[PDB]
Parts: C-alpha cells; structure tokens; sequence
C-alpha cells in the first residue's frame, strides 16, 4: 500500500506531536502512575527479584546458576540509549520493550531478560511500570551478588507505543563508517544527536572502532560516546569496569546460526527473537553478541578481581568461536569458571574495550587509582550507576519511593527547597503593576520569560523557567538569548525583586524565578489590553532561584538553543530545513500542532524575536494580543518568492502591485504551505477567531511556563 | 532517518487506530459542528458563494467569464473518491484539502478552486466546515447556471489529518495496468477494494483503458468504477452528461510545461501546485487534464446540448495540443464559445468516455432516451448529485439545515421514525430478565447482538444494529451470522417481544431492533455475573425496525464480513495477512487498540466464535467475562507452533510436557507477538486487572451497540 511518505518523502511529520495520546494508552485518563507505585510493596517486589534470579528457565538458562549478569546488562542497555543532546533515549520510558529497541542487535536476548521478569510484573500490575522494573531489577541483581546499590527512585511511567528518536540513517544494521548514510565525518567526528558509532548499538563496538581491534583508538570511542550521555572518565572507567566484574558474553558458535531478530519473527515465536540453530541454542550454546569473554574467577559475585586481571596479564589477540576479536591472558591458568559444566575452567580474556581502560593514558590512571583503591571505585560505580539510571528522570521531584537517595548531586541541576511564604494573588497584581510601570515593553517581558521557560525538554525534564538559570552562566550568554537585552531586563526585574521583598514581613518573598514568569504574564496581559482584550494569565509561584555553583556549565551546553522557530532563530545553517527542527523543538515542548501553530503565530505578534527581526511579523500592530498573523499570512493577495541572496528568506509582495509587505523564512511560510499546519492556521486566521486565539494562546503560553512544575504536578 | 517501518516493513501497523486524536483536533473537547451549522446564516452564504462565481481573480481566470464548471468538478471529485467496498473516500471529511488527494493528477488546479474559497471560508469560520463547503459550492454552482438541485444536507464535520485509505500498491502516478503492482488481473478485474482504474485518478482514463481511445472499452471501465461507487447505469449515464453539461477542460500546451503537485511544490507557492511554464500559465492557457474539449454551447448554462451534439454528430479521433486523444465533430461549424476570446469559436468536441455514453448499447439507450426526455435527464441527474455528494453521509438523521430532501430514498438505508413511548429503565430491567429465563444462553445473546451492531463502519456511517436489518436478507443469510443459529434466537425473542409489547398501555412498544441489543446486553450482564461480578451495561433504546421493502438487498452486500477477527471469522483466503484485516474492521469499527484488545478477549471467552470454534478461546470457563484469554496467552509454560496442516493455525502445549492446551488463530496469537498489542494484552492480563478489564470491556461493549446512533448525537 503506497502511503503520503512514499510519495512526498522529504514533507514534514507531524505525527511526532500526537503520540502518546489518550487513543493508544491503555490506562483511564485519569491514571495516575506515581500514585500507583507510592502504595506498591516494594520490598515484596525486591523479595520476588532476589527469588528469581537464581531460578532457572529451560528455556534460557542462567549462566553459573545466577541471571544478574543478564539482568545488569539489561538494565544498562534500558539507560544506555541516552543522548545529552537532545535527551532523548535512557530508561526513562522503557521504550526497551518496543520497536525499535527491542530489536537492535546490542539487545540480543534481552527479550529473554524481559521475558524473565513477566510473572513479576503481572503479579504486581499497574503499580510497577516496566520501565521502573527494568532498572530495580539491575539494582536487586547488584545487591544480590554483593554490591551495596546507591539507591532508587520510582517514577517512570510506562508509555505504549515507540518513542520517535532519530537514531542514525544508515539503511543497514551496524553498517561500519563511511557509508552513504555515514554517521562520521572528518576526524571521526560523530554527527550530533547521535551517541553511539553504529545503527543498533548502544555505545561503542566491543572489538574495536569499524571492527579493528585497537584499545588505545577504541577508547577514543568509548570517551567520546560516553561524553555524549553526560558521563566523565572517572564515571566511564567505574562503569565499564564494575558491569564487566559480573556475568560473561556469548559467541559459542557462528552467528549465522542466529535468526530473526523479534520485530522480523513469526508469529509463533511470541515476542522473542534470535532464535538459534547452535547445538541448544541457549545456555552453554548461546549467542548474543559473538564475543566468549568471562572477566573474572567469580562471575556472580562482587570483586576486585577485574582491574586484577586487566593489569596482571599481558593479552594476546586471539577469536571467540564465532570469530569476532577478542583478548586471552598470556601464559594464564586456567582460573576462570564455566557457565554451566564445574569440570571446565578458562583463561582470563577481555575485549578490546575492556582493555582501552589501561591503554588509554588517562583511563589508565583511574583504573590504577581504582585497582590501588577499591573501595573509590565502588563507590564511583555505586554513584555512576545511580546517575546511568536516572540521569532523565528530571527534577528530583519526580522521584519516588523509600530508597531515594537523600544526597543532592550536580547532575540533577538541583533547585533549592522553598522556605518561605509564597506571593498571592493581591501581591502578584502588585508585582505586574510595578513591572508595567518600570517601562519593560510587551517584547521584552514576553521574550524573556520565553527564554527562561522553553528550555525545557521532555525527553529527559531538564530545562524550564525554575531555578532562575537564565541569570547564570551559560544561559546568559546564549545568543538566542540576547545577552544585553536579557542583562537590562533582568537588572530591571532584580531591582523590583529587591524593592518588593525589602517591604515584607514574615518571610514573604518572591524569586526571581518566579517573578520572571508573572512578568512574562504581565507582558502577555498588556498585549492583550493593546488589543483591546481584558485577559488573564495564570500564573502559579514557587520556583526558587539556584546558584551559580548548582549550575553545572558543561551539561547545560546542551540546552543551548541553536535552533528556536519560535524566535525565528537559526544560530547557523545545518542540513536539516528549518521547519523541521521548529517541530523537533515543539516536541521536546510536549506541544501538540495546534499548540505549536497558535504560540508560534502570537509570539511573532508580541515581539518574541530574536534581535527584533521582522520575519514573520506579519502585523501592522506589534505588541498586540491578535491573530494578525495568520490572517495576513494566509492573505492571497500577498505573492511569496525566495530572495536572490538568501533561498531560506522569502519576501511577501502584494500581487496586483508587486510592492512589498512581509518578509518571512521557512518556519514563517511553513504554516501556509503544509496542507496539515495550514488547516491550522486557517481555524485561528477565520473571522471568528481572535477570541479563541487569545484563549488558545494564554494556555499554552501558560503550560510552556509550568513544564518543569513537578512540585505541583 | 530511518524509522521502524523501514526496518520491518511488513509488521501491523497500528497507527490507524489512533488518528483523530484530541491531540491534532484545533477545536475544542466540546466543539459541536452539528450546533454552529444549525445557527449559520445558510441563504447569506450561498448569495457569496453565487457573487463568486462570477468574481475573477487574476491569478486564475474565470472560463467563460463563471467560476461554474470549475466547482462542479471540485465537488464532483470531493465525492468521487468513495468506494463501496469500503465506504472509505468520499466528499464527507473534507479529504481532498489534504495528502494525497490534494495533489493526485486527477485533482490538478482543484488547489485553485479551494483557495478561490478561503474568503468565505474565512468569513463563516467553523460555522461551515470545509469538507460541507465544497458539496455547497458545487450545488450553488449548478443552481447558478440555472440547474435545480434536489438539495443539500449539512453536517460533514472537518477533519485535521489525513484519512488512512489504500488507493492502491502502485509507486508510480498513472501507472498503466501490467505493472509489478498492477491493481488489475485476470479478465480485467479491478483488485477490492479499489474504485478506479490508474493510482490518482477518480474513476476512469478519459483517453480510454490505459490510454486506448475506443468508447466501447472505456465503457466497461466506467460501469465498473461506477458500480463501485455504488452507481448503476441510470445514474452513470445521468451524472456523467450532467457534469459535462459545464465548462471545459484545460490542455493548451504540452504537459512538460507543468510543475510539482502541491504536495511537493516549494514553500513559497503556499499549498498551492503544478505551476505551469506554457505562456501565462492559466486561463487561455492553462494545462490540467491535457484535453482541450468544450461540450456544449452554452458552457454556463443548463442545456440538453451535450446529447445534442453527442447524437447530433459525427466523430473523429484527433489529438490536443498536449498530444491526449479526444475527439471532434466531423464537419462541424464552429458553434462552442471561446473561454477568453469572444471572437473565436470553436467545434464540437467529446472525450473517448462522453462517446461511451453513446457507443455502449445498454448507455446508448438512457443517453437516447435522456435526449428525447430532458426532463428526465434532468430529474435523474438532480437525484445522482444528490447521492454522488451525500452517499457517505449516514443515516438521515445526521442531515442538518433547511434543504434537506424530505424524499426518503432507498439507498439511505432508511429507519423509519419512532411514534410511541420508549421503554424505560425497569422495563429493560423486565426484558433483560426476561431474556435470561427463556434459556438463551450468553454465547447466543452476545453473538447475536455482535452480529447486528458490527455491521457499523464509520468509513460511511453505514451498518449498525439500527433497523434490525439482521433479521432481513440478505444479513439473515451471511454465513458470519450463522444462519441456523440466528433463525433461532430471533424467534425466541420475537415471542418476548410480542408478549411484553401485548402487555403494555398507552402506546409504549420494543423494538425488534433495541430488543436485540438489550437482549446483548443482557448476555453481558450474565457472563459478568458468572465470573461473580455484579455490573449492568447501559442501554439507550429508540433503535426502530426497517422493512425489507426499504431494504437494498444488492447495496447491503458491501456490509457483509468476510473477514472478522472479533468472531475468529476469515470466509475465504486472503492475501492480505488476518491480523491487518483485524485492524482494518477495528478501524471501519472506530476502535483505538485498547479498545480493539479488550473487546477481542472478552468476545473469545463468551462464545462469540463463529462455529463455537475452540480457537482463542483460552479458559476454562467459557460465557464468564474474565481476563482469562490474556492471562492464558500470556502463560510463558506455553509453546505455541503452527500446525502441520494449516500453518495459520497454532498449537499451543505445555513447554515440559508436550500436552496440548489451545489452539489459535493469527488473529489470537499477534497480541502476544506484536509488541505494541502485547503491551496492552499485559495490562488486561495482569493480577490486579479483573476489575478494570470488566469495566472497559462493558465500555466498549456500549461503544459498539450505539455506533450508529445518530439519533442520540
Ligand atoms: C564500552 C562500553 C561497553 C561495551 C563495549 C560493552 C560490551 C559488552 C558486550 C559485547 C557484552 C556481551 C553481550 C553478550 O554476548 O551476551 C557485554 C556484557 C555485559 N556488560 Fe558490557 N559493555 C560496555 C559497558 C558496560 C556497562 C557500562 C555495564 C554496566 C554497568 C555493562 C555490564 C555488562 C554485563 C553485566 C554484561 C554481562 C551479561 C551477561 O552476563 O549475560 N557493560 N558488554
Ligand atoms: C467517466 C467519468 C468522467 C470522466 C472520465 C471525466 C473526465 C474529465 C476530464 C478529463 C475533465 C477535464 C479536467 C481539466 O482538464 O480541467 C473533466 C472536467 C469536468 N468534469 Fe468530468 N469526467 C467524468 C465524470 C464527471 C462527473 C460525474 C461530473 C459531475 C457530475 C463531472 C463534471 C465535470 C465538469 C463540470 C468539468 C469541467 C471543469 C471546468 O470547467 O473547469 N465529470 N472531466
Ligand atoms: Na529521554
Ligand atoms: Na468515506
């Protein structure tokens, strides 16, 4: 059946903003996930999780008696898909368990380990979510083999279809560098958003970068890979090390013997995959990734005994039987268990990865340090783990239950607990008199308080308008931002602030946070005023301002703006039209079309662009709450035609005169063009329009304000 | 950016379940179409609609000085696309505003026609919806030009994305037949359930059947394609004539010259497309079709001038400026106006296809009669526009405004009017009781009630268990509804009928037809009872019960299932997987796959399998509503393979020792392999889910014994 994708291939998706509606989730409307797993029985859970890892299934053995070794990997390859980039992937959403996750090759026969874990789930039902199971099974299988965990929090709602994540355009699994589709340019620089080195792995390639068996060039790999889901070299070397002290791969014949990967199964398989033609087929015959590799002499308990035997032997290039590249300890007993027959030992061996760790020069020294101090690298491991496996969880609001840990780490851009009386609504309309009266126009205000809220995404819930970031390094500096324009506001606001709380009694006082926000509504109220409209802009207090110091700089980079086309803002040119980063951007948003369409077109309206630019201002009222923009831009009397010196800028010529009204860019023009978002733009751009626009707007320029309010929520 | 359907290209695709959203939808939970259209000033908005038929615009030169023709065909294709295979298509979403149809070749400058429209669009605003728009203009056009339409309902609310339709497996526009995808074989039989003869066009090639200009084989295509647009000779004959009554068609220079549909056209030409590089591009100028033929002599007015000439004349095969074959008129003078030149006239001309209308001898004989009667032709054309344009409306009760026909026709499926006192909640609670005692069991009343209310399909808002029409042929003898079976219950519920209809005063009567559906629910009651579940399933009565003299017997074949998973019911074998065409009825059912998944289940452990097959039927307690089906699908202690004799049937046994269990069908077992249906299936499955499978089960219980209840609405 030939669909609009086949025929128009290169048009806009817009699909990617109406998942997760009510129509494909099975639960009521009214579900409430975290409600559910405040009354589950979690320590009856960790019960039934300590009973089922020694409890084997024919149908896929447990190596050495103890499935925690499976049960880490799948945990770690539940979080691994992260990208800081755009926040997307991690176990957040346990998208492990649907397309197209399920069935990438670095998660072959995790559909065993989910497999594993159904009696659970369906024992205790709604009150776990299977993405919060995934991760409290690696935690209960760390515990179970020795290892004291950091903690854990609840809190992952399961959602019920794939997530749409751009995860590479290769058009072949595991497809090596260079190709048509190649995710490496230059000097092996790996395009953005991207975080792993090939379609359909998690991170890097365990022999070695394209398959060549060189540690010193495969760390380069792994540090870059892991810079890209926000860990550090003391934070990589603790985690590679510390999986690789549990449990073994499978290579125990060739990989042909292994056939169709879940998605591409017959029906009768029910949801498993990789079936396989070697001898059993499972167990002391599995294949998973190809590589024979067991690290230590105890596989199912914790040691030290993996920087023991990195450091201790020298390694020999050698093949696993199905011949992928590998390592074995020179001149080694045999000290190492079998899986399944206590007659047989092994040499120690390795992965070429694993050896990168004391190869690399500055892996090398973590791992001595770690080697010299076992105790640093368990508790490295111990919090690089915690934070692996929630790193996108958002706020620490969001986290539930009796194991949360009670200390506040960097990485969760901590904002400080409130102490203190909270402005009313009397107050509130006392703030918004004086910041009108302070003489800030409607663009400064609504720009902003835009600026500050629409760093939120929801793929990992950093970002938003709480805290007060803007005021810091690097948000302040952003050019998206308008450094010197933001610094006279904000000094405006800060003096407002000081005059405000300098007059209280009690405790009362405002953040700045907060009073960036109502200054935005107060903005937002007076274009409605210029409009001839009486409106009101809810406004919810209770953010708190952070410090500099709970401001990690390097993490933040990544929610710098590079593109917004809600302030017609394109910081270079990139492959990728614009219009379709406006809804990349709307998504991480959480806004759905008609929300993008309708904040879009009143931003425009109000101001709202970067370095005031005229594209898109399609209205001879600036500054003014209207629906002037659709109106005009839908006005077929208005010619449009790319500029001689810029294709992505198009100016707007009445058609009888050929004199010019508008200039506008992709992002502008997009919402008369694509037959979907001009169907939009024609309800809002309708003579009977401007009362619903303004509603439509003051909601969503409201739910843009409260995106990161996990303290109400 | 490769997505999961390039990666498994042939796997469900669910997504067509869960179109339509709150989430894409720019109106309001509470917009109400049917309450703006009742208050739109209708007569203001046809005395625009007749002020711009004679309002040129300059970017799209009026023919003849009259917007007219233009519109007609704009409306004609709106409602060409139905088929009644399906019911899909058709003018009553508004489809052709969105991809593919506004950019299929067959739909060339109707992007003009539309955008012609956006002012009193505009003006009106969500009063008049675009899909009611279209038919409006085309019926304003007609009655311009002095035509009489037969009327005009209201009432086709606007949709926001694209319909999910296969048009066909073609990846070329206008592929001839033959090819590696070609919808035709055999003694060119068209593949079900397509509706026209090359992928983008309406009906027919106006050159003749793949390009071959004999009127007698184009003949056989459009009897075809008509008749699965659900119009016989009469109409055919009627509509094509009628049209053609009107304005020209646009070919005056090589098709070379004309530029990407809209759907592929630059941002700047704003929706609009194929813009043409021949001279001015439009008006004398203009390309769409590729012919250039003018049928009467008055192209602005009504005639019988298209018999006149089609009879009155001889024909000769000659070629258009753009090289398509049409005919002219062989010694004729020049006697057609000139679109744009007063001074020029022009010969008769005709497409291979008007020549049908005359070479074909069963044509032959309505177009003769048609010439000598015009009258009639006029009565009978009036009639097809009235069907062509409303024949995907539904039930009558759906018509809105002051020019509804009051003329009750049969192809409506007509439901006679309710004269008399309903039944209220204590006689259903009588009648339900009543219904138990007479020893019906629950598989019967639930496999009836299923029978007589899956007939609805939302593609045409045809079908529904209003009418009681399942007690009429020919639903009384579809093999689905088990005849015999059938026969049986309705007897045993007429005799309740009659006894309690005897009994009562003052008017108050059951229907057949609501007694049905209560008797259902009644089941439904009992089999929650049975699982020690006390619920009761609303019931809304005021269903009424058709005869069979207002019943099309040869029109209600398309309702026929054929395929049915919610009974385990396949008629025949098919190309098309079972499990797609599951989806397929879910969709025509209006069912998200929440819905879908908990309805399947329920019905399989209530006995509503045709042929009381044991397939799916995973319980031990067969007529109690419980989650057994999910529960038992779900069992890992089961193995599931296909048969040796029918590999679409699956065994399942115990994994240890080999004792079978069940049996299944594809249609069982995708729920526990597609991995978005088994994330829903876990749900239902789930230890704390009896209660909640119970209640959604009764919901969409309900959903479906009121789909066509237009009468609540
Ligand atoms: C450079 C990074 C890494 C690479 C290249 C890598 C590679 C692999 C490979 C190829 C396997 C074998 C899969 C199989 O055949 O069954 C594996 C196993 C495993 N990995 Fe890693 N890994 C990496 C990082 C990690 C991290 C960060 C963790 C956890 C903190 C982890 C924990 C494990 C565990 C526990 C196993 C054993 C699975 C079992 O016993 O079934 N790995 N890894
Ligand atoms: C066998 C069925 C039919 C065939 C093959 C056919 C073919 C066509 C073609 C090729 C055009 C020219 C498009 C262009 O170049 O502008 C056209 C125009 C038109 N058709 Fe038909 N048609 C059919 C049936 C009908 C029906 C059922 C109606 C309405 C009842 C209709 C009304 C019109 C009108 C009014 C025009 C003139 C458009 C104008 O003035 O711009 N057609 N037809
Ligand atoms: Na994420
Ligand atoms: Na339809």
């Amino acid at each position: 059946g030939t669909s609009n994708r086949d025929w128009w291939p290169n048009q806009l998706d817009l699909s990617i903003l109406h998942r997760h509606s009510s129509l494909s989730d099975p639960m009521g409307k009214d579900f409430n996930y975290a409600q559910a797993f405040e009354k589950l029985d979690l320590a009856a859970v960790k019960r039934d999780l300590h009973a089922l890892m020694t409890t084997s299934q024919d149908w896929w053995p447990a190596d050495f008696g103890h499935y925690g070794g499976l049960f880490i990997r799948m945990a770690w390859h539940s979080a691994g898909t992260y990208r800081t980039a755009d926040g997307r992937g991690g176990a957040g959403e346990g998208q492990q368990r649907f397309a197209p996750l399920n069935s990438w090759p670095d998660n072959a026969n995790l559909d065993k380990a989910r497999r594993l874990l159904w009696p659970i789930k369906q024992k205790y039902g709604r009150a776990i979510s299977w993405a919060d199971l995934l991760i409290l099974t690696g935690n209960v299988a760390l515990e179970s083999m020795g290892f004291k965990t950091f903690g854990f929090a609840g809190g992952r709602a399961d959602t019920w279809e794939p997530e749409d994540v751009y995860f590479g355009s290769e058009k072949i699994w595991l497809e090596l560098s260079g190709g048509p589709n190649s995710r490496y340019s230059g000097d092996r620089q790996l395009e953005n958003p991207l975080a792993a080195v090939q379609m359909g792995l998690i991170y890097v390639n365990p022999e070695g970068p394209d398959g060549n068996p060189d540690p010193v060039a495969a760390a380069r790999d792994i540090r870059d890979t892991f810079a890209r889901m926000a860990m550090n070299d003391e934070e990589t070397v603790a985690l590679i090390a510390g999986g690789h002290t549990f449990g073994k791969t499978h290579g125990a014949g060739p990989a042909s013997n292994v056939g169709a990967e879940p998605e591409a199964a017959g029906i009768e398989a029910q949801g498993l995959g990789w079936k396989s033609a070697y001898r059993t087929g499972k167990g002391a015959d599995a294949i998973t990734s190809g590589l024979e590799v067991t690290w230590t002499t105890t596989p199912t308990q914790w040691s030290h005994n993996f920087f023991e035997n990195l450091f201790g032997y020298e390694w020999e290039l050698t093949k696993s039987p199905a011949g992928a590249h590998q390592w074995v300890a020179k001149g080694a007993d045999a000290v190492i268990p079998d899986a399944f027959d206590p007659s047989k030992k092994h040499r120690p061996t390795m992965l070429t990865t694993d050896l990168s760790l004391r190869f690399d020069p500055a892996y090398e020294k973590i791992s001595r340090r770690f080697h010299e101090n076992p105790e640093q690298f368990a508790d490295a491991f111990a919090r690089a783990w915690f934070k692996l496996t929630h790193r996108d969880m958002g706020p620490r609001a969001r986290y539930l239950g009796p194991e949360v840990p009670a200390e506040v780490l960097l990485w969760q851009d901590p904002i400080p607990a409130v102490d203190h009386p909270l402005i009313d609504a009397a107050d509130a309309a006392e703030l918004k008199a004086k910041v009108l009266a302070s003489g800030l126009t409607v663009s400064q205000l609504v720009s902003t308080a835009w600026a500050a809220a629409s760093t939120f995404r929801g793929s990992d819930k950093r970002g938003g308008a709480n805290g007060a970031r803007i005021r810091l390094a690097p948000q302040k500096d952003w050019e998206a931002n308008q450094p010197e324009q933001l610094a006279a506001v904000l000094e405006t606001l800060e003096a407002i602030r000081t005059a405000f709380n300098g007059a209280q009694r009690g405790g009362k006082q405002v953040s700045l946070a907060d009073l960036i926000v109502l200054a935005g509504c107060a903005g937002v109220e007076q274009a409605a005023k210029n409009a001839g409209h009486a409106v009101t802009v809810p406004f919810a207090p209770g953010r708190a301002d952070a410090s500099q110091e709970q401001t990690d700089v390097e993490s933040m980079a990544v929610l710098e703006p590079v593109a917004d086309g809600f302030r017609n803002y394109l910081k270079g040119k990139y492959r990728v039209p614009a219009e379709v980063l406006l809804v990349d951007k709307a998504q991480l948003l959480t806004l759905s079309a008609p929300e993008m369409t309708v904040l879009l077109g009143g931003l425009r309206v109000l101001g709202a662009n970067v370095g005031q630019s005229r594209h898109g201002v399609f209205t001879a009222r600036e500054q003014a709450l209207t629906n002037d923009f659709f109106v005009n831009l839908l006005d077929m009397g208005t010619e449009w035609k790319p500029t001689a010196a810029d294709a992505d800028v198009f100016e707007g010529r009445d058609r009888a005169t050929g004199e010019l009204k508008w200039t506008g860019t992709r992002v502008d023009l997009v919402f008369g063009s694509h037959s979907q978002l001009r169907a939009l733009a024609e309800v809002y751009g309708s003579a009977d329009a401007q009362e619903k626009f303004v509603r439509d707007f003051v909601a969503v320029w409201n739910k843009v304000m409260n995106l990161d309010r996990f303290d109400l929520a």
